[PDB]
DNA sequence: TTTTCAACATATATTAGTAATACTTTTTCTGAAGATAAAATGACTCCATGG
């Protein structure tokens, strides 16, 4: 978010779905159920976020949470729309379901990788 | 020489999927004086044979 956040009230707040220990691991664990996904948090507000199984979920955590962000900061804007990009499914079409297409998709090189 | 850097690296935590092994647990499951008595003491007697 390339800004600061302050963690010590962030869970002492949302600690509900949050964790914050600052012996193991200088970030906050945050537990979000809708959708779920885990929100792994730092000072200068790098986060990392996964334990999603779709692409979607990542910028639905993201966004909700973002206000909170927002809610908590010391002294972008703007989430356009939610959803830009296609969706995982659209990626996944773009290479053949087919089990049986393989030669076709062969690099050539594996060819060469035995 | 010493100090600051740096730097290298490596855990540290999440979320998975396995799969397999090893490893701890847990949960069965058994292998003070004067009555009261108990017994040893002893006499009594039934009852044995024999001259």
């Amino acid at each position: 978010v390339k800004f600061p956040i302050r963690l010590e009230g962030l869970a002492f707040s949302h600690g509900t779905f949050s964790s914050y220990e600052p012996e193991l691991f200088p970030g906050l664990i945050y537990r979000m159920v809708k959708p779920k996904i885990v929100l792994l948090i730092f000072v200068s507000g790098k986060i990392v976020l996964t334990g999603a199984k779709q692409r979607e979920e990542i910028y639905q955590a993201f966004e909700a949470i973002y206000p909170v962000l927002s809610e908590f900061r010391k002294m972008s804007g703007s989430p356009r729309n939610l959803h830009l990009l296609p969706t995982t499914d659209t990626y996944l079409s773009k290479v053949s379901d087919d089990p049986d297409n393989l030669e076709d998709v062969d690099d050539e090189e594996l060819n060469a990788h035995l």
